C-alpha cells in the first residue's frame, strides 16, 4: 500500500484584530466559521466531500467544549463528520495542519479542513481563570495570575536574550524591521488575496467590512522603541514594542491527497514536503523551532539555502533572533511581509496564519520552496516544509 | 418603622479550607444545606416564607441568581422572590439588613437571609474579569483581590503603627481561642454537618471547621515571611484565608414569631453603614459601628459581645483600638484568622456565631460588623 | 411609626444608541451628570444625602463600585455609603425600592437612587432572553404580526411624544467632546426609528429561532443612558420645603413558574396592587418595560391593561433599553407624564431576572 | 513510498483506584511515569529509540501544562523527543494510540509511546453531570428501563469478580507503590463484591427526579494510567521484539443531535468497513461502559454477542479514569485476546458526547 502526497488546495485568513479592537464582538467560533466557509467556497467544494475538521484553539470556556465541531456545524458540514479541537498552545494552528496531513497519508481521510482560531479579546470575560492564565511564583509574585501566560513567556525570552547576548538595541532593530516590512506590504496590498473580509457592527444600523489588519503601528521609529519600559523584568530588554500583542483572528486551509484533488478537478496551491517536531533542553526554553526545522529539513533532504521563503512566528524579538541566527536564515527570506510583532499573534490561529501568508507570498514570487515554524509549548517546536 | 424584627433560626456549615473538604460541595449545595436546616430547626412551613436574600460574591456570570437556585433546591415555592447580594466582604450581613428592612417596611413577614461562598471552585468556573482585579506588576491578575486588600492592611499598620509583633499576638489569640472553643464543642449548636455527596452517594460527613491551626505558638507566626510587601508586616499567619462555607438566618416580625409559637434567638436593635476617607481605607467597621450604636442609643460599653470579622490582624487592631473594645468581649470563640473567611458568607457567619455565644453566656447585647468594600463598613446591633 | 416616602426630584439623560452619541461617555459620567442635575433641580444641600443606590449591570469588576465613584464625582461626602445594584433589567427600579425601604425603616431620610449603563462601552456584549421571549410567544400564541404591530405602535407613540417635545422636562442634556476644545450638547434621544412601517417590520429575519417570531424590529436594542431620582420621607421634604413630584404607594416583587419564564411583571404587579388596595382599573398610567414585544403582549393581556394607558410616550422598543438604567428611566418617564396629564395614580413594572418581576405604584 | 504496518509491542496499566482511594496521593504524572517505565523495561527498549510520546489527560491541561512531557522527562526519555498531551475527554487514551499509529504510518516516527493517565481524586467535582443526562436521554429514547440498566451493571460486576478471582489482570498490571510504611498496590480497588440486583435497585436516581441512572449503573470517578508502545513492523523486527498485536484499522465519527452519547456505533461501523470485517468477525470487544444505558444502546445497535463483550468486566465495575480509559480498555483487550488465543479484537468509546472512536486490532 502506497503513501499518499498531501496537497493544500485552499487557504484563507481573517484580518488580525487588536485586543479589544475590531473583533471584540466577533467570537472565535464566528471568525473560524467565516474562514472555513470561504475556504470551501473559493474552490467550490461540495460539503459531502469533507472527511474531517481539525482546528486549533487555546482559550475555551471549560472542559467538554469542541470549538472545531461548533464551527463545522455552523459551516453546514454533516454531523457525521468528526471534528477535533487542538489545544497545543502557540503551535495549535500548525499542529492541526500536521494532524490533518497524517490522517490523509494513513488512508483514513481524503479531504480535511484544518486551521486555527482565537479570540483573546473575549477570553477575560468568558474563560475560567484556570484556563486563562497560570500562577506566578512558578519562578512576592506568587498568588497572582499571569494572563495568557504572557509573563512566563517574556521571562523565557529574557533568558534567551541573556544566554545568546541579544541586546535591547538588537531586539528593537528586529522589531522595527518587522513593522517596516508589514507597512510596506500593506501599502502594496500584499495581503489582499489571502484575507477574507469580516463584517462587524460599528453602530446601530451600520455594518463595516473589515479587510485590513488592525495591529501594525504606522510610522514607528527606532527612537520610539528605545523609549519603551521593560515589560517583564526590571532592567530587562523585552518590551511591549519588541514582543507581539494579544490578538483575534482565524486561518483555515483545506488539505487533500493529490489523487483526491485530481479526481475533484481542484488545483493545489502547495504540497506538503515534510514536517517534524522536536523538544529542547531546559537551558534554551523557547528555541523549539530550531531543532524542529533542522529535523524537518533533514527529512526533506534540504538545507536552509534550499528554502526560498521562511515564516517563523515572532512572539518575541529575542526568540526571533535566536531562530534566525541558529538556522542561518538570510534577512531577505524571513517574514518578508512582516511578522507577528507587527501583525499580531492570535494564539490558536498563528500557526495556520503564517502558513497561509507563506503560501500566498511563494505564489506571488513564483518561488518553489517554503518553511513555516513556531513553538508548540515552551519546550518544543514544530516545522513544516511546503513546495509549489 | 413599627415592626420589630427578630431572628428565630440561625445555622452555618463548617468552614472549609481552600481546596479542602468542600472542594466538591458547591456554593449552591452549601447554601441549600444551611437553608433547609434553618427551616427544619424551627418547624417553619415553607409557605410562610416571603423572600430569600443571600450573599455570594463569585459568580460564573451575570444572570446568575444563586439565591433563587438555593430557594428552588430547598423546595421553597417558585412564586417567592429571591435575590443574590454581591457586596463583597459584607454580603452576608447586608443580606440580613435588607431582610430586616423588608419586614419593617411591611413588605414581608418572614425572610430567609445569609450568604454562601465556595472559593475553592471559583478558579474553575469563574471568568477572570469576575475572579480578580488587575495589578497596577501590571497585566497580572490579583486573585480574589487579596493582594489589593493586603496592601490596604499594610497601610493601616503603617498609619496606626501596628507592629509585626502586635499583629501576630492578635493572630495567636484568635487561633488559641478557636482551638479551645472547638475542644469544648462550642460551635456544635450552630453548625449543621455537611455530607459530601458524589451523584447522591455519600462519601463523608463534615462537622468540624477545617481551617484552624491547632497548637499554634507565637514562634509559629514570627517565623513567617511577609506576603504582600517586602519587609512588610502582613503574613499568611496574621491574615485570614480563602475559604468555603455558608450561613443562614431566618428573620420574622415579632408578631409573626408569636403567632407561629417560635421563640426568638435575638432581636435586631439597629444597623448602619458608612463610608471612610481614602487615607483610611479598610476601616469601615469603625464609623459604621459608631453610627449603629448612636441609632441604638447605646455606647460600646453597653455591648456584651462583639464579632468583628478578622480579615487582617492589622485591620482588627484598628477596629478594636478606635472603638475602645475590651479584648475579652471581642471574637471570643476565635475570629476569621483561625476560622476562615468565605467571602460571601462571613457577614452572616459572624452573626450566627455571635448569637449562639450571647445565648450560652446569657448576656443581653451583641454587635456584628465588617467591611462592605474597601471604602465602606456595615454594623448591626442585636439583643437577647 | 412608618415613614411615607416621596420622590422630590427625577431626571434622565437622553438614551443613546449603540456606538452612538454616548460612545465616549461612560456609565459613571452619565450617572454623575444625572445625579448632579437631580440635586441642583431642588437645590438640595449635599450634606443632607444619607445614601446612594444605583443600578448597573456591565461594570462587573471585583471590588468595583460604580455607585460610589458617581457619589464622589458628584461631590457627596465620602462618609455617605453607596451601593451598586446588579439585578439585570430590574436594577434601576430595585434601587428605588431599596431606597424607599431604607427610609421607611428609619435608617435614612434622603436617598439618591437610580441606574446607569453604557452598553456601547461594554468590552463584551440577549440570547437566552430572546429564547424566553420566543417561548412566551409559543405558549400565549402570539404571532409575528401581533408582535410587529405592538412594536409599530410603540414607535408611533414615541414619534408623537418627541414631535411634541414631551421629554423636555425630564431630560438633562449631556455635553460630549467631538474633538479637542469642542463640545456638543445632546438633548434628544437617539434610538427612535422614524417612519418604521408594518411592511418594513414584516421583512426582518427571526433573531433567534430558525422559524421564530422574535426579531430585531420587535425587540429592544442595546443603549447608553442614566436616570436618577431623589427620595425623601414626607417629613423630610417638608422640613426642607420641597414639594413631592410623587409619592410611593406600594411595591412588590414575585417569582414565576418555570413554564412562564419572563412573565415576572404579571404576578409582581398583582401583588403590588393588592398591597395598595387598588385594581388595574384604578391606575391612570402604566410603564411596563418593553424588552420584547412577545413579553410585552403577555403583560398587557394577562393584566388586562388598556393600551391607551400603557407606555403612552413610547416604550423601550422605540426609546431604547440601557439595562441597568431602564427600571429608573421608566419611573422618571411615568412621573413627568402623570404631571402633564394631571392624573393621580401610576405604575411601573419590569423584569428582574428571567424568573422574577418587580412592580411599584406611585401617586400624585 | 509504501505504508508501514503498526504493531503494539508493549502494554501495561496501573491498577484502577477508587475516588479518594489508594492513589489519593499518586498523581497522574506519577501513575503515568510508572506505566511508561514499566512498558519500556518489559521489552528491554533502549531509551534512545523512542521518537515521540503521546499521552491522554483531561484534568491537568491548564495553560502551559504538558503532562506527557513531564512524564517523558521522568521516565528518562531524551529532552529532544517531542511529547504531546491529548485532551479529548473520554476518548483521550485511544485517540493517543491512533495519533501514534498515524505518525508511524506517515513515516514520521518508528517508535511511539502512547496511552493515558488520570487522577480524578485530585480534581474538583463541580455541581450546583452533562454525561448523566445524556445517559437519561438515551434511556428514554431507546426505552431502557431501570431494571435493564441494573442487570447490565450487575453482570459487569460479576464478570469483574470472576476475572479477579482467577487473577486475570496479573499480566497487564504494573504494581504501584504508595505510602512511613510503603504498600504495593497490585489489585484494582473499585469492583464491588457481593453485588446484588436488590442492592442496586435501592439506589436513588443520580441526575433526574424519577430518573433511571444511578451511581450503581454508571461508572465511578477513578485514578489510573495505561501505556502502550507502538512500532512499525520493520522496526520491531530490527529490534528483535515480538508484537503483542497489530493495528488493523481505526475510525471516528460524529452523531446526530438526537442521539448524543452514541458515538461508538457509527465509529465502529466505519472502522469495521475499513478493516473489511463485520461485527461477527470480531472475537472480543471492549466498549467502554460509562453508563449502563449507553452500553445497552451500543451493544444492541451493533448487535454484539454479550459473551464477547467486556468479558473481564467493564468500567461500571473496574472504574473510569477518563483520560486513561481509552488506553486501558485496549490493554485489557490485548491481554485477553492472547489468553483466549483468538484473532481479532475491537476497542471503542466516546470522544466527546457528539463523537466516538474505534480501533480494530489483530493477533
Amino acid at each position: 500500500n502506497a503513501m499518499k502526497d498531501v496537497v493544500i488546495v485552499s487557504a484563507v485568513r481573517t484580518p488580525i484584530g487588536s485586543f479589544g479592537g475590531v473583533f471584540k464582538n466577533t467570537s472565535a467560533v464566528q471568525l473560524g466559521t467565516i474562514a472555513v466557509k470561504e475556504a470551501i467556497s473559493r474552490v467550490g467544494l461540495n460539503l459531502s466531500e469533507i472527511d474531517e475538521v481539525i482546528i486549533g484553539n487555546v482559550l475555551q470556556t471549560g472542559l467538554g467544549q469542541n470549538v472545531a465541531r461548533q464551527i463545522a456545524i455552523n459551516a453546514g458540514i454533516p454531523n457525521s463528520v468528526p471534528s477535533y479541537t487542538v489545544n497545543k498552545l502557540c503551535g495549535s494552528g500548525l499542529k492541526s495542519v500536521q494532524l490533518a496531513a497524517q490522517s490523509i497519508t494513513s488512508g483514513e481521510n481524503d479531504v480535511v479542513i484544518a486551521g486555527g482560531t482565537e479570540n483573546m479579546s473575549q477570553a477575560p470575560y468568558i474563560v475560567p481563570t484556570a484556563r486563562f492564565g497560570s500562577k506566578m511564583g512558578n519562578i512576592l509574585t506568587d498568588g497572582l495570575i499571569d494572563a495568557f501566560n504572557q509573563y512566563h513567556m517574556g521571562i523565557t525570552a529574557e533568558n534567551i536574550a541573556t544566554k545568546f547576548e541579544f541586546t535591547r538595541e538588537m531586539q528593537d532593530k528586529l522589531a522595527l524591521e518587522s513593522q517596516n516590512k508589514a507597512e510596506n506590504a500593506i501599502k502594496n496590498n500584499r495581503f489582499k488575496e489571502e484575507i477574507v473580509p469580516v463584517d462587524v457592527l460599528i453602530r446601530r444600523g451600520k455594518i463595516e467590512t473589515i479587510d485590513k489588519d488592525e495591529y501594525p503601528k504606522l510610522g514607528m521609529t527606532f527612537e520610539g522603541l528605545s523609549k519603551l519600559k521593560p515589560a517583564f523584568k526590571k532592567d530587562g530588554t523585552v518590551t511591549a514594542g519588541n514582543a507581539s500583542g494579544i490578538n483575534d483572528g482565524a486561518a483555515m486551509l483545506i488539505l487533500m491527497s493529490q489523487q483526491k484533488a485530481d479526481e475533484l478537478g481542484i488545483r493545489p496551491l502547495a504540497k506538503i514536503k515534510s514536517y517534524a517536531s522536536a523538544g529542547v533542553e531546559p537551558e534554551v526554553m523557547g528555541t523549539g523551532p530550531i531543532p524542529a526545522t533542522r529535523k524537518a529539513l533533514k527529512k526533506a533532504g534540504l538545507s536552509i539555502n534550499d528554502i526560498d521563503l521562511i515564516e517563523a512566528n515572532e512572539a518575541f524579538a529575542a526568540q526571533a533572533l535566536a531562530v534566525k541566527n541558529e538556522l542561518q536564515i538570510d534577512s531577505s527570506k524571513l517574514n518578508v511581509n512582516g511578522g507577528a510583532i507587527a501583525l499580531g499573534h492570535p494564539i490558536g490561529a498563528s500557526g495556520a496564519r503564517i502558513l497561509v501568508t507563506l503560501i500566498y507570498e511563494m505564489q506571488k514570487r513564483k518561488v518553489e520552496t517554503g518553511l513555516a515554524t513556531l513553538c508548540i509549548g515552551g519546550g518544543q517546536g514544530i516545522s513544516m516544509v511546503v513546495s509549489r
